[PDB]
């Protein structure tokens, strides 16, 4: 016969880096917003494969436009054009409203390209010595794990035994506009780059009046507000990115995650003229970046999101879930916070009860969710999800909280 | 009516970055060693992606893992187990003959891992003392565009106004064995990274008995050989590793490109427990990385490459192509160099000649090629080519360049 789930987990444990520790289920199959295991048992997906899936598995849309592409072309290089490319820019750019775009493969490349342009704008324009280029980071972010990017960190199991780190970063407290503006105070500050809503800190919420402030702070003192909408963006908090519930334009967007709806890594990197036409050709690439077969699951993916409405039901369906949420004991769960479909609830972990175990009882319920901290539960279910599948999950969840 | 290529042209120009200056022509097909233009135009591809269609354009037992699979389940992220990954995982071990593999979507992400393995390793099991850990590189080397790749690299395009640089990166010259045991002397050098071959640089061929001096070397002084094999690997030179040439075994493997056929960004870093085991679960990882779509797509991939005797072809046929190229008269070509499929001339290049200008006609004669200098000129079409297209592909090479 097949693998059991055990001999699936044993097998990686034998020929796989340990760099993970998931959940234990060995999944096989999905479809919108349900998982099954090899054993044949359906959950509820409320991780979304961390935002990855808000399309839904294998949305038959985005399917048929990998498997119409992949039979004509899938990878010329950038060496060539191809047909496809020049059709997503051209979507891309005019559905969010900047002049161009760049595209590179997962989120941590799009964050590398940014801080690329930041520095080379910051030398090129801005008229900084080379190289005395800051870029500003928020204590808590997450943007992936190359070297850069664990040099912005304020996590030691992301850098601890990685340095020496990269030069150039500095990192101030996050929802703190007075530290910015501190910060700004230096002339070869290039950018502050920051995330709308903090997920990997645990769907941390900046105060009404940040996003803003931020916007009026960088231009003042012209500095590239970059903001990471990787996990943010494509209608999971309830917009086309979260920084439109201010109405916020960032200088650079980052997008990544569901931008294939999970069927291809591909990420976008957004911005006007003046600052993307820093870089030069020959100056900065990706083998696989801009391929077509990536570019017509990102327009199906994007087509998607705009023909369901799904920004409207995340929104609508996010304050119902907070709702129910919140109706939950305060002995038990100390705060309920998130937009959109960006979720999470904070537990009153003791001595012998945590997170961990919680998701282990949902997984054992029907329900899979991630702990994201000893004491932080992220619940974030496709934005697909109808009311009553909406309120079946929330049902599993109140039971399973309170069974213990 | 659809597109042109100075349509398509056009429209990237409008809404693309400007970091490629691509060679004239816009693809919308291609199947084996064949590309088609949007005019119908046929042309013969002596790029192969830049290695990465090694199995041919669209192959189809790569293009059926890929549909297979979309139905099934594309992406869970690493917090859940998919059914997929671990079969993978023991067939590119068992297949390379290492303990484990950790699985990345691109190549540069490949190199970032393993410099933090070798960091890692340097500290937690050598003994340095943090952050005083080196990693040596060879003048010429390309591992990619993040901001420490690019702070290794000699070449000025990568690198110039994107610093600062990240610290703890020596340089030291290629094909040259007295310089690595001089850098060698120094106790905190954790790792060498090296290319067999160096293609970025111009298909630069080092010595014969390079890669065992490495060996030795790197033996000698408990420093970690780190074979980049992601342009040079899987049958393009004729091996499996273009490191098999000697018979040598890196430390750490990075395979990349081809890995996938050109369908899905696919890598993977290869090495033993002593060194994979030094990164803890949590410390490393990326969302795409190792998702099942990709996983069935690189089984296929690499199925095809042995199935199909793929090195045995490269090394018969590149063979062929050095010889007939080397007939051109000096006066037009001055050098000719390769191993297996990956080729490239030098050209005589004049201040109205070059090698720009030799592509440009080498297109209006049906081949695709790409210049990596002013004066050379890279050939290497897809291992499926045989023997008659290749004298094919030889006679437009030769007319094209004897016609200036
Ligand atoms: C691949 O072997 C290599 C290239 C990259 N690496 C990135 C790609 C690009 O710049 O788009 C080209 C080379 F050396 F060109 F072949
Ligand atoms: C906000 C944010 N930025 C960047 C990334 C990196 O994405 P990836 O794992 O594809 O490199 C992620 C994860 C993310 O959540
Ligand atoms: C030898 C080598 N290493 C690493 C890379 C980076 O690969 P990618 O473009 O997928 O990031 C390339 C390109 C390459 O040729």
């Amino acid at each position: 016969g097949p693998p059991t789930s055990d001999d699936i987990f044993e097998r990686e444990y034998k020929y796989g880096a340990h760099n993970y520790h998931p959940l234990p289920v060995a999944l096989e199959r999905g479809k919108g917003i349900y998982l099954w295991d090899v054993e044949g048992r359906k959950y509820f997906d409320f991780l979304s494969s961390y935002s990855a899936v808000n399309q839904g598995h294998c949305h038959p849309k985005i399917v048929n436009a990998l498997k119409s592409q992949v039979d004509k072309l899938t990878l010329t290089s950038r060496a060539f054009y191809n047909n496809v490319l020049g059709e997503y820019e051209e979507y891309i750019t005019k559905l969010f409203n900047y002049h161009k775009v760049l595209p590179m493969n997962t989120g941590v490349e799009a964050g590398e390209t940014a801080c690329k342009l930041a520095r080379k704008w910051g030398y090129t324009v801005k008229g900084i010595q080379k190289y005395k280029a800051k870029i500003v980071f928020a204590a808590g972010n997450f943007w992936g794990r190359t070297l850069s990017a664990i040099s912005s960190s304020t996590d030691p199991t992301s850098y601890d035994g990685f340095g020496p780190f990269m030069p150039g970063f500095d990192i101030i407290p996050y929802n703190d506009l007075p530290a910015l503006e501190r910060a700004l105070q230096d002339p070869n500050v290039a950018a502050f780059m920051v995330e709308p809503i903090q997920g990997e800190a645990g769907v941390v919420v900046p105060d009404p009046g940040y996003l803003m402030g931020v916007r009026e702070l960088c231009t003042r003192h012209q500095v590239l507000f970059i903001a990471d909408e990787i996990q943010t963006g494509l209608a999971r908090t309830g917009r086309w990115l979260a920084v439109d519930y201010e109405n916020v334009r960032p200088d650079i967007v980052l997008l990544g995650k569901a931008l294939s709806g999970g069927l291809y890594p591909v990420s976008a990197v957004l911005c006007d003229d003046d600052i993307m036409l820093t870089i030069k050709p020959g100056e900065h690439g990706s083998t696989y970046g801009g391929n077509p077969l990536g570019c017509r699951v990102a327009i199906a993916a994007l087509e998607v999101l705009e023909e369901e409405n799904l920004a409207e039901n995340a929104d609508k369906l996010g304050i119902i879930l907070r709702n129910e949420l919140m109706k939950l004991p305060s002995d038990v769960v100390t705060a309920v916070r998130g937009k959109g479909l960006l979720n999470a609830i904070v537990i009153k972990e003791t001595k012998d009860w945590d997170a961990w175990k919680v998701c282990l009882r949902l997984r054992d319920n029907g329900l899979l969710a991630k702990p994201t901290h000893g004491d932080i539960i992220r619940f974030a279910p496709p934005l697909v999800i109808k009311e009553d599948e909406l309120r079946e999950s929330i049902e599993i969840i109140n039971k399973t909280i309170l069974s213990f």
